[PDB]
């Protein structure tokens, strides 16, 4: 009730960190389209995987009849998060032990990159999206171009995944030496943040290592959308970009997958600070 | 930068508690007069002393022009509290030790109940006091007729007490067996939590152990309000209610004192139920 035994909960060493984020347009999409169960869970994803980039188990989250719906929807990211409950944002608090806390400074050139599937757009990048569908004649209750199962609702308001359950058994592992959480900006705004504000190392992502999901396909070519602009906006089909070393990268692939988490190679570390892309000529085929 | 070092704070088994609470009509009365950097620190103080009661020290906490001003004195209220800043309502998170998490089971009949001064109102009872303020031909920006030295106004808008600093050294001594947060409700709401729902105990309150401050004198005469109704009403002049044994009362009253905070003794805990009141028919002179 409020109070949480840390050491009960397997943390000889805890250290505390603070996790926040937002929503944003996401809920103007709820809003035209009725539903808004899912806002309520990306507030609660949003947050705590804000605090899992860093290691952290989430412990508290902190955030009208549309008041009514999104709570419901918090209460189910809470439970699929494993924390307890207190333009839209969040705050949640987690503990992380000191030696396994992240990101981890023995990152080099050579440490591999790997990519965790999202669910969509998940809370970042809305603002377009709507541009794009009503320019193409669709609306929201429109069955999707790209998905014929479902609308153009329900697909963009799809919440975004909780990456708590799958990465834990890797954190407690040391599997892992850093992650981003792929938000607003897409790989070349997010990606960045695991190293220091004057740091020599940053990343080569192989845009060839997978298919781009339906959904950025369609997206991508309804809209006009340049390679280069996409992996600067949207998340491309990855929620998460995790950086591992090389004689780990089995392992951590084998931990992902257990959990659930669809996940592959898609760069890796080398000596020069950014986002450097290979095949954005492929991108979206 | 949102994380805490809980070892490095000199916690090896560590306690999360979390803590919350309002002001309410203060911000009112705030309004009404002009100035509101008192109800920041309010919003601060009300919730870290829900905190303190447990034993724990605070460190995160969270919550026009209007609000610039408020913001201010939160801002001045983490400050004195000691924690990182992250109707109103206001949550707080706190750790404490386990062996010196509060209240204790070990309290029994003849422990004595210590009180700490407050600093006027707080942050409860304001609809009343505004009723008596305006039938007695009074304004904020009137002088006090109890305090020539002061506005009605800034008398009321006395920020509430932190009593966070004057406590951690007892806590840490293992001096205090529990302690009640004064707020609504006054003595004989706020008491009795110190115990179990089903608790055979209770606590005699000696309404003579002291002077009632010169505001509460004059809104009892005022308001013609009668001693069993301010108790039930207003903090009194006591903000904190602290139980403690017999044999460590001179040490407890020693520590309070000697970080600045006016304690007494006020009564003492019983084999009955609730809170029973001394001398009501002198309470006031």
């Amino acid at each position: 009730g409020g109070a949480f035994d840390l050491a009960k909960a397997g943390y000889k060493d805890p250290i505390l960190v603070s996790g926040t984020d937002g929503v944003g347009t996401k809920l103007r999409v709820a809003l035209d389209h009725g539903k808004h169960n899912t806002v309520g869970i990306d507030l609660v994803a949003m947050s705590v995987n804000d605090l899992i980039v860093q290691g952290a188990e989430p412990l508290y989250f902190l955030d009208v009849p549309v008041a009514a719906d999104v709570i419901t929807g918090i209460a189910e990211g809470c439970l699929q998060a494993g924390c307890a409950l207190i333009d839209l944002a969040g705050f949640a608090v987690g503990v992380v032990e000191r030696a396994q806390i992240l990101p981890t400074p023995d990152i080099a050139s050579g440490d591999v990159l790997l990519a965790l599937s999202s669910s969509g757009p998940h809370s970042n990048g809305f603002s377009l999206i709507r541009k794009i569908v009503s320019l193409s004649n669709l609306s929201l209750h429109d069955t999707a171009p790209w998905d014929k199962n479902t609308s153009v609702g329900d697909a963009l308001l799809t919440p975004t995944k909780v990456y708590i359950k799958p990465l834990l058994p890797g954190i407690k592992s040391g599997l892992y030496k850093g992650m981003s959480h792929i938000t607003g900006g897409g790989f070349t705004e997010n990606i960045p943040r695991i190293f220091s504000s004057a740091s020599n190392l940053g990343v080569k992502l192989d845009l060839t290592s997978y298919s781009l999901p339906a959904i950025w396909k369609w997206l991508m070519r309804a809209g006009n959308v340049e390679a280069k602009e996409m992996v600067r906006t949207f998340n491309c089909g990855v929620g998460m970009i995790i950086i591992v070393a090389k004689d780990k990268a089995d392992a951590a692939l084998s931990s992902l997958k257990e959990n659930g988490e669809e996940a592959w190679v898609i760069g890796e570390v080398q000596e020069k600070k950014g986002v450097e892309y290979v095949g954005l000529d492929k991108f979206g085929l």
